[PDB]
């Protein structure tokens, strides 16, 4: 499962085992046990490089959690303000 690793990689904003794991296939989509895709991990984690390779990619940033919050959501909350505007322009 490429897709597990893809959400790790985020993450961690390893920006080298990010694109590696993208050429091999992963799903830039994928969602793990809470319902938390990569997109919504590296915003969270506030990766801003990370996060425009994943949105250039097709990363839905759409994609709601278990509680119905976007990567969109937590950017706001966080007051990460610079991230909002990002996915925002990408949505």
């Amino acid at each position: 499962d490429l897709g597990k690793k893809l959400l790790e990689a985020a993450r961690a904003g390893q920006d080298d085992e990010v694109r590696i794991l993208m050429a091999n296939g992963a799903d830039v989509n994928a969602k793990d046990k809470d319902g938390y895709t990569p997109l919504h991990l590296a915003a969270r984690e506030g990766h801003l490089e990370i996060v425009e390779v994943l949105l250039k990619a097709g990363a839905d940033v759409n994609a709601q959690d278990k509680f119905g919050k976007t990567a969109f959501d937590i950017s706001i909350d966080n007051g990460n303000e610079d991230l909002a505007e990002i996915l925002q322009k990408a949505a």
